[PDB]
């Protein structure tokens, strides 16, 4: 059997001090209680009143005495029972406290003070359980507290931290949401909600949870840092979707919450650099690296920005600090190698780039820079290899693609068509990557004044300048106007001297540096360009992408590159009947326009200096020499030069090249000559010198210059003939081989043109034979060809401008 | 004839004489092929032991192989066989210099030049060694002897730059900066890549005031050496100084540009960072300015100005805990810093720590005895604490320092209404003197292009910052909801600094009725004035008086031809540009002796219209039935509770026994001012157990409901409550007011009379006290009153806007009447 009970009702409950108490009149109300107890020692309300007063005074031992006196007079008093529990909790008797709360609620279930106090102590019992690992027994103790008081927020919040610790993030959320509903001023709940929303991949909602958290506590540092982190991550997310400025805005806000968050510094350096604001980007990077000494990315990007400023010393130091943090950081190894390539430290540059490639085996630009390095040291086969390996990785790489076509000219003697096919194959693949204009508004009238355009990056002191100063000066702007599209990366006195000249005669000058080739293409239509002539070919910083769109009705290539462009968009190429004879078996994608006499016209800088005495008179021997690229001096050229120097007794050879500062290049260049018979004390490998005056006064040490093949010199022979030193050249089957033919011949020294090796050799030693004839030839040369058609501008412009107007006349009909 | 040496006649020597191995060896030597050349030289010497050029070539080759004393042994045979070979003598002098025998080097250099005066190598090396001797003598203090050694090298080689540079160095430390400049200019002309000369030139130009010249000198220096660190730091210092100079000429933008470029040269130059925070704060870009200040204080922990300006920016964010932290570190670095002392005291004032606030502000006044705004903040402290006479004393102290201080002058006039009874005319004179001063500083518009038709459609401008949950809002809601907008189109100029739900609600209603709402927060009052003229405003009505964020400066320009003041301030404005003032026949009787600057426009019924809170709550029963005692009290400003009010209330609390007082004010959050009020009241005969000082309850609904605690409210005098008595009436709590001489003393008269309860309008103290104890006797009658007051006042003219509206717009066109007539 089971026990059951019927309940009887008791006697009907009978029909200043505490009002002062509610208004915090502790001392006055206390006195009335003390008086009340001496008038009647069994009034429980007086005992409870004094106990609350004494509890304010921190006299807890006395309060437990009188609260117990109240329960012993009148048990089932919710107030007295609840207060004895409050004392039991503050003393540390938590379970005895909850017992007193429970018998209070039995007395009066409506007495919410006991419900709230009980929920608090049960929550504390549950969180003590959680730390002891009894999590499930703790979770239950939480839910009991919520049954007693469903509005106690700490129970919801403590439920959320285990539901997150047990990785039930949805459950942890709903606990935190109701914690925030029962207490809108719960920062910790809002902050922990933001952390979950962040880790789950919605930072916008994480950020609005952090916003609500810091609205309650602006100095909640943990949430402050998490706010910066979330704001930086969302800045990066918005930046990659194309909105750079809003990403920058988020980055700066992230710094408001955390002014030393390095990740926002670095990302602001990246975004400002992309905005071309490099001066400020440098500051952000230094600040990032200051706060984060492990941010090797900031050191790298600083090195890049300082290399674009030509501060190579500081660029090295930045790369060094990057590589001291991440030794296998592929960018900094490559970037350091690029700097060393420029400084001439060839061995170190190769080591740097080789390590960059080991780090990133598909670092295509690293392979292209390696080919650049090999070509600079005059190793064309290996340079082409490094370009071909880059092209295996990126078949559309603009850099290696053009650098490979250019490199192949240094060794192509043109007995097949593989060179022309390589150019043509490149032109097809390149033109498909470029939208082409299929109609042109230009008014078709043959004898209209023509505005012709020259696009080139070489309007500074550069090889092309000496041959593009003659037209700019002696062009007739009245009926052949010129519009110069200058892509000069670093201008100099020559650029402004050109510019001010061009502007004075009535032509246009547009700086196109940093401008995409597609906008340049549409500028060409704005300027109504009739003749668009590019002067770079596949040499560095060319603008062939502009040509690939065909902005002008007619396009020509000239001066810059000794071959075809391979572009079907170009129609013409300006040569002469000697550099490209009419029987040339070399294929070229453009139609060849052969100008009267020479296709070039040299203009010498008047600060060259006078023709200096022939050294053979003061030295007792004849010195041969060349000032061409190391890349042009093939091993078959050293063979021929060694025959020449084995023919002339005690003669000497001198060559000046940039890589000759590095002695690994100089020593190996010597070794190849000593196994070739020529010993070291007869050969002088001079390093590059920086002054132009000193350069053309460095022909003082040379009696005869020897041209290169299959890539013959163009400016170097023109400069040599200007300083009195004659040049024996060799003809060939391709254009790059016969430039020396046309130059020497139209100057008047065609008898110094050789058709083969043996003639080349015999001509050179024949010329070293009579030293007095040398001395007279030296003085005759400068004025011989200053009055030739090689140095006379106005003569050239007529035939060129007549070619331009025939160009125009063909187009007009529809050729 | 005892005499000195005679003149010497010189004869010429034997004629100079009229190759291949010597030429080969010399070219090998010229191209650094030294070991090969040495072989050929040695062969020349065994063929001819006296070949002097082979001796010289051998010595040069051997010297490059670090065999020095053997090279000396070749050069010495060279000088023995040929004593007039300049080349040999110079190589001996070169060796002498390399071996530290600096005197024997100049010895052989001079000997070589005696041999050949045109031998340039001898001149060049001798110039080098002589300047080295000169700098050595300068290090040894023989300054003048060093200067002549420089000029000696300049005589032999006038193209040797280091002589010019070192001359400029000594000239600089001798403070001949013009001589130093010309020396460096020549040094740069002889050597254009002489960076140190450009750097030192910039230092002179900077120290002489010409920054713009200095930065170009540093530019030419760093174009040669981009990594010249002290030239970089000097460039940042100059750029920051020049950015500050041009920022004080008004061009803040490029002043910022100079600061940023300085950071490119020195990324941790704290001075540029702090100045960027100053400029970016002036541009209102407070978030970025915080980062600049934190970076400045990070790189310069001794920059207390960064901590000060940081605290100010976080205080305007209400992050007082962080503001305090900022101010305390600024005082960690500069304990005497007046701004941070004052600012920390401002924060303490807002928090309620009245005496820490007073001590701080006093320390600021010690640091700067003319700190006008510190005196003003002292008065604000005293006014908040309720000590009006000291608040006025603080304002008057500031006005001695700055007679045109706006905060002080307007706070002084407003504070005088709390205590002024109005027997004299000194209050009106103080207002009139302020208006004369204030109009002397605001240019007036003398022409008004507004069309002159008396019954034309006209626009009424309301300009107030109180269009938010503010006392004034409860009285301006009525004209906004009930206005014609047809011939009386209203235009609001809201200067609300922190909008809330009521502001959005007001902006909605005015736009739906057909008016315009223009937020003028932060816009200059003179720009506000011409904005009043753009919007064709015909009658400008200001609602703020001398209370906070008033726009009386706009009014002082007189942008509109007719100007009014209303609601906000219980007195005249003092401005002669304001033409009229809206009041009523009870608050301002026709027989009043209180003098104004504007013409009084008395209106029918009350001059105010109360639109009450929608969610106020219901009326609560009178608590006297539950308590057993009657409760008195007031929810008015502590400032309004003058000590004279306290004495009157004291004898009220003495007449009704076992009754209590309750007063709810913000300054009672500070327990010290709390019980200072109590001890004052105890000496007045009413001890602390019968008084209750309630801190402000920041929730509106709970504040309205707090009237449950009190049976009868007691108006203040001479400044009588305006919202509070309206509020208390709407909660059924009756309020007895006392009338007086001035308008602030008779607001409660107009309110109560026109609400329907003129029997609670006292006429003196004895009236006031006995009417209160009259209603403190019949508790049942009080139960009748509490549930009736609500519906009568809603029916009173005090709460019905449309009737109020036509009365207002009648007076409005009645002023547009006189404007056209002339
Ligand atoms: N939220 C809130 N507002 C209050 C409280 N006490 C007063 N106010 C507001 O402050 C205004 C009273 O300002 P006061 O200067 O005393 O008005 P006046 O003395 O009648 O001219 C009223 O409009 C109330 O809305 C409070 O305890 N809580």
């Amino acid at each position: 059997g089971s026990r059951s009970s019927s309940s009887s009702a008791g006697v009907l409950s009978p029909s200043y001090a505490n009002i002062l108490r509610a208004r915090n009149k502790f001392a006055d109300a206390l006195a009335l209680y003390e008086a009340m107890l001496e008038k009647d020692s069994k009034n429980v309300e007086a005992h409870i009143g004094k106990g609350i007063c004494l509890q304010t005074q921190n006299k807890g031992n006395l309060a437990f005495d009188c609260f117990s006196e109240a329960i012993r007079l009148d048990p089932h008093n919710a107030c007295a029972l609840t207060h004895c529990g409050i004392l039991h909790k503050e003393e540390g008797r938590l379970v005895e406290a909850a017992e007193s709360y429970q018998k209070a609620l039995m007395a009066d279930a409506s007495y919410k003070p006991a419900a709230e106090c009980l929920a608090i102590v049960l929550t504390d019992l549950g969180t003590s359980l959680k730390l002891a690992g009894n999590t499930q027994e703790g979770i239950q103790k939480y839910y009991e507290a919520l049954k007693i008081d469903p509005h106690y927020a700490p129970a919801y919040y403590n439920l959320g931290v285990v539901y997150s610790e047990m990785m039930q993030y949805d459950n942890a959320l709903s606990c935190y949401e109701k914690a925030a509903l029962e207490r809108p001023m719960y920062a910790e709940a809002y902050c922990n909600m933001g952390v979950i929303y962040k880790n789950r991949g919605d930072l916008e909602m994480a950020i609005t949870c952090y916003e609500r958290c810091l609205a309650v506590s602006p100095n909640f540092e943990i949430a402050k840092n998490n706010m910066a982190i979330a704001l930086t991550d969302l800045g990066t997310k918005v930046k990659l979707e194309g909105d750079v400025t809003q990403g920058v805005a988020y980055y700066k806000k992230a710094l408001y919450y955390n002014w030393h968050y390095a990740d926002a510094m670095y990302n602001l350096g990246v975004a400002y650099g992309e905005m071309l604001k490099f001066d400020m980007a440098i500051v952000f990077y230094e600040l990032a690296f200051h706060f984060n000494p492990h941010c090797a990315e900031a050191c790298n990007n600083l090195g890049v920005l300082y290399k674009d400023r030509d501060n190579l010393d500081k660029a090295v130091e930045c790369y060094q600090m990057a590589l001291s943090i991440k030794p296998n950081f592929a960018q900094s190894l490559n970037n350091l190698g690029v700097v060393y390539t420029v400084q001439g430290k060839m061995d170190a540059a190769a080591s740097m780039i080789e390590k960059a490639i080991l780090a990133n085996p598909t670092y295509a630009e690293a392979f292209n820079n390696l080919g650049v390095l090999y070509r600079d040291a005059g190793n064309i086969t290996m340079a082409i290899d490094a370009y071909e390996e880059c092209l295996k990785i990126d078949p559309d790489s603009r850099n290696a693609g053009q650098n490979r076509l250019l490199a192949m000219n240094y060794i192509n003697e043109g007995l097949d068509d593989k060179l022309f096919e390589a150019h043509r194959d490149w032109g097809w693949r390149f033109t498909r990557l470029h939208p082409q204009y299929t109609s042109w508004d230009n008014l078709k009238d043959p004898e209209r004044p023509i505005t012709i355009g020259y696009i080139s990056p070489d309007f500074f002191t550069h090889s092309v300048s000496y041959f593009i100063e003659a037209p700019l000066t002696h062009h007739d702007y009245t009926k052949y106007k010129v519009v110069v599209y200058s892509a000069v990366v670093k201008a100099d006195a020559k650029t402004y001297r050109f510019r001010d000249k061009v502007l004075k005669k009535g032509g246009v000058w547009k700086d196109i540096y940093g401008i995409d080739e597609k906008k340049i293409a549409s500028m060409v239509r704005e300027d109504k360009i009739d003749i668009l002539v590019e002067l770079t070919g596949h040499t560095a910083n060319n603008k062939l992408g502009t040509m690939a769109c065909r902005p002008a009705p007619v396009q020509v290539t000239w001066i810059g590159y000794p071959n075809t462009t391979g572009l079907p968009t170009v129609d013409y190429r300006i040569t002469d009947s000697l550099a490209d004879p009419p029987d040339t078996k070399q294929k070229q994608v453009e139609e060849l326009v052969r100008l009267p006499d020479c296709f070039l016209c040299y203009t010498p800088s008047p600060e060259a200096g006078p023709v200096s005495p022939t050294p053979a008179l003061s030295n007792g021997f004849v010195t041969f020499g060349s000032f061409n690229n190391l890349a042009k001096i093939t091993p078959k050229v050293l063979q021929v030069w060694a025959r020449i120097l084995c023919a002339v007794p005690n003669s000497r050879l001198v060559v000046k090249c940039k890589p000759f500062c590095c002695d690994s290049i100089r020593q190996r260049f010597l070794t190849t000559l000593e196994q070739l018979g020529l010993e070291s004390k007869r050969v002088d490998l001079l390093p590059l010198i920086l002054f132009n005056h000193d350069h053309m006064q460095a022909y003082s040490l040379m009696d005869i210059s020897l041209d290169t093949f299959p890539y013959a010199g163009t400016t170097t022979t023109c400069e040599s003939l200007y300083m009195g030193v004659p040049c024996v050249t060799m003809a060939g089957s391709v254009h790059a081989h016969n430039v020396g033919v046309s130059l020497l011949t139209k100057v008047g020294l065609g008898h110094l043109v050789a058709k083969n090796e043996d003639e080349y050799v015999q001509l050179s030693v024949d010329l070293a034979s009579d030293v007095t004839a040398l001395s007279k030839l030296r003085m005759s040369l400068r004025d011989l060809m200053a009055g030739s058609p090689v140095c006379n501008g106005p003569s050239f412009a007529v035939g060129l401008e007549s070619a331009y107007r025939n160009m125009w006349k063909k187009y007009c009909k529809g050729e």
